[PDB]
């Protein structure tokens, strides 16, 4: 397949990269969280913009993004507004969603953005090219917080994200049973073996799906989420614990 | 299901139990290895009898068991002669193998024995009843060191083991691809939810199957093998490492 480099990282080769999500409600919050995250060990920092209360102000959004970037200038920064329909904290209009991501891209403060696939083909396609024209990489994502779609459905979604120009396709689903966890792992291998040409990230949420956060080096997920102090989705475990398990699997 | 209690250990409840195999050629290495292992942390000791070069003498076999039994009197002791067609070091006749397992049971030195399913139905059943009349538990086992059979075949072998009175049906298979590792996990979980009424032990060997050694609390395998200095089959990892991973999954 292919690899993606941001800063001094290569995504899609080696051990799965560790992503942690920073969440703060207002500026002073972001600023405290940015100082404490500096002392943890992770590959990529994701800022969960949907927990921020000042999202109608571009000024506030970029001031929070600059406090983060200052604190951690050499870590790849992933800007993610996670909409309420896919598990996030807040609902915005589609226009407001696209204006926040463009602002992020033009600012120069962010290395990647997340774009939700079901936002609408034409809107996602136009933002992907705008991003690529500024050398911002696109993580395209999809989430099912109530169920696990069949393997077939999941591979099509992932392929749909590749057709639309995502640099890194991503899917997260909620298991209703232990077999749902094996369906996610099978769709991941299937994509990675027959269709992928770039790095792919996949995960099964909650307690049953934790194995899916630990086995991406076997089944083909390029990155995984850990928690520094709080979890941004059901199932993440502490980043030091997460990192021990990855190295054990990697050096086995 | 139902569980197996041996010494103070409940097999088939909680976090998977850890088994290490002790391998020594004669009585003084058996003794040395037993002293060394006495410093590691594990639940069940497996003595692999097929590495002992003096199996022609029953008395030398029972002296080696007593030496082990003496250094570690409070751990469950599983007596396993692995035959050469199922991955082991030496060939013995069927007759001699059933005689040796009967001498182990009679000796009062072992808590459990391993019986290979494919020894033959009638012989294996009679040996099961005899062990049970002495309160000796039976791990019935089946190995494919060349490939992974279908999920269906595997479920069928495990169910036939229960049908023969095994206390703990066991299977180990060799993955030829990453899909094979998933087929092993799918068999384990289908057995655990639909047919098992007792604990089962399953593993996918080698470096590709390592994940199967760590995810037994999710997919339904009650025990897993680790290595104290050397591995007793392809893919086992260091018991302290193995145990760190089981803990994180346990408290995930
Ligand atoms: C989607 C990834 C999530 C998780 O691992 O399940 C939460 C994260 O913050 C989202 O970006
Ligand atoms: C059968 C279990 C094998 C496994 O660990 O892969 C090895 C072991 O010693 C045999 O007992």
């Amino acid at each position: 397949m292919k690899t993606v480099t941001v800063k001094n990282l290569i995504i899609g080769e080696g051990m799965p990269k560790i992503i942690v999500s920073l969440m703060g409600r207002d500026i002073n919050s972001v600023k405290a969280e940015a100082l404490a995250y500096r002392e943890a060990t992770f590959d990529i920092l994701e800022w969960r913009v949907d927990h921020f209360m000042d999202i109608a102000s571009t000024q506030s959004v970029l001031t929070a993004a600059r406090v983060i970037r200052d604190a951690m200038p050499d870590i790849p920064l992933l800007f993610t507004f996670r909409s309420a329909k896919e598990g996030g904290e807040q609902t915005i209009t589609t226009q407001h969603y696209l204006t926040l991501n463009r602002a992020a891209i033009d600012s120069g403060l962010v290395d990647m953005i997340d774009l939700e696939l079901f936002t609408g083909d034409a809107d996602v396609k136009a933002t992907v090219d705008y991003a690529h024209a500024h050398n911002v990489y696109v993580v395209m994502s999809n989430h099912d917080f109530h169920q696990t779609p069949s393997a077939e459905e999941m591979v099509s979604r992932l392929r749909k994200m590749q057709a639309l120009g995502a640099d890194i396709p991503k899917i997260a689903v909620m298991p209703q049973s232990k077999h749902d966890v094996l369906t996610l792992l099978t769709a991941t291998l299937e994509m990675q073996q027959h269709y992928a040409d770039r790095p792919v990230i996949t995960m099964s949420m909650a307690k049953e799906g934790v194995i899916s956060r630990l086995a991406g080096e076997v089944f083909g997920s390029a990155a995984t989420f850990g928690a520094v102090k709080q979890a941004s989705a059901p199932g993440q475990i502490a980043v030091n614990d997460l990192r021990s398990v990855l190295m054990i699997l990697h050096n086995a």
